[PDB]
């Protein structure tokens, strides 16, 4: 699975 979703978040937050 590719969950770019949960990738990208932990840098925004």
């Amino acid at each position: 699975f590719v969950p770019w979703f949960s990738k990208f978040l932990g840098r925004i937050l």
